[PDB]
């Protein structure tokens, strides 16, 4: 048993309040409170994140673990929080998302926040029979969860085997969610999807407690197992913390407005 599995074992043998609580703790968290009631006055130029997404992929960026240059495409992009946060980069000339819409999932929210114009986003677009494009930075947020681990396990590799296909870039910029990365299945295409694009997993603290997710990232790099391993321990250890503080509350982003010349 792998200390991920342990950790989902364990997870499911909680209850609604004990869960409820778990998995915000210790992590960090942006204050919504403010873009929620922009929302309400049709405030569309605010300068306002649609979603807590945004914000979990600038502390990516601004650590360097990529680099968005050219044209950015987008997979699952829900309602646009990595889309809208990309076109506000230096250079990044042209952002593009795709996301599955319909009932149940979200709708790309049209706001107008710093370069939106740039920003083209298709809903109704099912990623897993969408072909390939040309872009200079993929990003992928797709993950589908459940209670079962041999579940997670498949959707990861689904997913994957979606990416790897994509990727066809160059020495180029890309951060992927990865569902499970703790089943051997995961790791094993991990390890090989390294040996042949670089880059690493990294656990991101905007995460809550409740998933093992974990960024493939093309700036980053160390022993996947270790990687993955070293996550699960954490994971583990934020349930039997004597002393329990609520979550940590960050500013969220704030992307400005207006448009981005020619
Ligand atoms: N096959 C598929 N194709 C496209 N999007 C998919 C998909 N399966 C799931 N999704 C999308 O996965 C998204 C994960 S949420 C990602 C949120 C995004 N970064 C933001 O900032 O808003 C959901 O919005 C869901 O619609």
């Amino acid at each position: 048993r792998t200390l991920g599995e342990v950790w989902k074992e364990r997870l499911n043998q909680m209850t609604k309040e004990e869960f409820t609580r778990y998995r915000k703790e210790a992590i960090i968290e942006v204050d919504r409170s403010a873009a929620k009631h922009a929302r309400k006055e049709g405030n569309v130029t605010g300068g306002h994140p649609v979603s807590r997404g945004t914000a979990k992929l600038r502390w990516l960026v601004e650590r360097r673990f990529l680099e968005p240059v050219g044209k950015v495409i987008d997979l699952g992009c829900g309602r646009g929080g990595w889309c809208y946060y990309m076109a506000t980069q230096k250079r990044v000339q042209e952002v593009r998302g795709y996301t599955k819409g319909g009932p149940g999932h979200e709708e790309p929210q049209l706001v107008q926040s710093y370069g939106w114009n740039i920003v083209t986003m298709k809903s109704g677009v099912d990623v897993f029979y969408r072909p390939s494009e040309c872009c200079d930075t993929l990003l992928c947020d797709i993950g589908e969860s459940s209670s079962s681990a041999e579940v997670e396990e498949h959707r990861t590799i689904r997913v994957l085997e979606m990416v790897e296909d994509w990727l066809h870039r160059g020495p180029r910029e890309f951060c992927v969610k990865v569902l499970c990365p703790y089943m051997p299945k995961v790791i094993e295409k991990m390890e090989l999807l390294q040996r042949r694009y670089g880059g690493g997993l990294v656990r991101n603290p905007l995460s809550r407690n409740s998933t093992h997710e974990m960024y493939w990232v093309s700036r980053a790099s160390g022993n996947v197992v270790h990687s993955v391993n070293m996550t699960s321990q954490v994971l583990l250890g934020r349930m039997e913390k004597r002393t329990w503080k609520g979550p940590q509350y960050e500013e969220d982003v704030n992307l400005g407005s207006g448009t981005r010349a020619v």
